[PDB]
């Protein structure tokens, strides 16, 4: 209960602790996880990606081959609505974020869906989101946070936003190459010291000065309070952590509770992705299937991302990301796709969200 960490303002919202739990798709950070995180005083973040899979396609208008049909059902507005409502059953009006990748043509639709669902903050990476306020203008209080890989991206985003909307972002998340999910770096760049998070945060904070010290949130490889204090000392206003929350009981993708305590370092790797960024995965499930020559059939049903071009890149790399992540949420251990930060092998026990926050904030 006693902490020396100080409350964090993001636009018009305040969170008790300067910690975000990073969004994780598909079905990893939904209502149980995000709700309990926000209940603890950190920022819970609901993933808006693949919400059609929620409760085994409870809220989709059409299913093909046990997949949500097209982007309208993959990014399901009614599913998102119920996920926010069920999270707020836990955390009340405590601030909640909605994480939405940029690499989708229906980006504005999902952004407005998140706003109408009750999100206080929109977080967007997997691209350079130069037009978030275009879609958020009916919702003045919703704070807008790009995820960036470099100080150059901060400067570009601030200039484009300022010139077009007379608004600049409410915060920036800089994500490094030790993160879960997709990386904002070429594979070769993920191993280079120049892109380590401790080197990115100083540059991004210095770039932020020019625009009035927009708060910076460091993400990628942050494990414990020592890492948090390191990032804060480098100028970051907060941290975003995901892998630690991937190992909590309240994770909405229950498979991880059985997968992580067995996870060995040598079974984490960077792979290719239809999204067009390296993805950090566990060497299990669909990956193993592909290497056996038992790859699931690929035929684009959910149309989840623009860079794939309705199956072109999925067929090239060998897997459909929507299919695999949805299968993981539904408990398919043989054909699921499973993601992790570099630190995933350090998960020994599955603990509660409350005990994790107590660890991260005590003192
Ligand atoms: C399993 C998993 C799935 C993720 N999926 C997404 C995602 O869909 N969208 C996103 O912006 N970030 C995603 N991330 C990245 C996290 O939000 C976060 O920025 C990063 O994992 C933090 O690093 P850490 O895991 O070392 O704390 C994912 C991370 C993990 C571990
Ligand atoms: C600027 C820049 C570039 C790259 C990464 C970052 N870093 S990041 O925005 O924090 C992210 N890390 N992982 C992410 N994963 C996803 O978008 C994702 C996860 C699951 C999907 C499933 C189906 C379809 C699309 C899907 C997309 S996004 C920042
Ligand atoms: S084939 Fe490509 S665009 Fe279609 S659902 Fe799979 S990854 Fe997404």
């Amino acid at each position: 209960m006693v902490s020396t960490l100080k409350p964090l303002k993001i636009g018009k919202h305040t969170i008790k602790f300067p910690i975000f739990q990073g969004g994780m798709g598909v079905g990893i950070s939904w209502d149980e996880l995000a709700g309990n995180v926000a209940k603890e005083g950190a920022l819970g973040v609901i993933s808006a990606v693949g919400t059609g899979y929620y409760k085994n396609m409870r809220f989709v208008e059409r299913i093909v081959a046990k997949k949500p049909f097209e982007a309208l059902n993959f990014y399901s507005k009614k599913a998102l609505n119920e996920i926010f409502a069920n999270a707020r059953k836990i955390c009340g009006n405590n601030p909640l974020g909605a994480n939405i990748l940029y690499a989708i043509n229906d980006y504005g639709r999902v952004l407005r869906d998140s706003c109408e669902a009750g999100a206080n903050i929109i977080i967007t990476g997997a691209g350079l989101p130069t037009n978030m306020p275009e879609f958020a203008k009916d919702f003045s209080d919703v704070a807008l946070i790009p995820i960036i890989s470099s100080a150059k991206a901060l400067k570009i985003l601030c200039k484009r936003w300022s010139d077009r909307y007379k608004r600049i972002p409410d915060a920036f998340i800089v994500e490094g190459p030790l993160s879960g999910g997709h990386q904002g770096f070429k594979y070769e760049d993920c191993f280079k010291e120049e892109f380590r998070l401790e080197n990115l945060v100083p540059k991004v904070v210095e770039a932020s000065k020019e625009w009035g010290n927009i708060p910076i949130i460091a993400a990628g490889g942050i494990w414990d309070r020592k890492d948090i204090d390191t990032m804060l000392s480098l100028g970051a206003s907060g941290v975003q952590m995901a892998t630690r929350f991937l190992g909590t009981k309240e994770c909405d993708a229950k498979v991880y509770a059985d997968l992580l305590p067995t996870l060995k370092k040598e079974d984490i790797l960077l792979i290719k992705s239809p999204v067009g960024y390296p993805a950090r995965a566990i060497n299990t499930g669909v990956i193993k299937r592909i290497e056996e020559g038992n790859a699931p059939k690929i035929a684009c049903v959910s149309n989840c991302v623009a860079p794939c071009n309705r199956g072109e890149e999925a067929k090239k790399v060998g897997y459909c990301i929507a299919d695999g992540l949805g299968r993981s949420y539904l408990g398919n251990r043989e054909e699921g796709l499973y993601f992790t930060g570099a630190n995933g092998y350090r998960v020994d026990k599955i603990i509660s969200v409350h005990e994790l926050i107590k660890e991260l904030t005590e003192g």
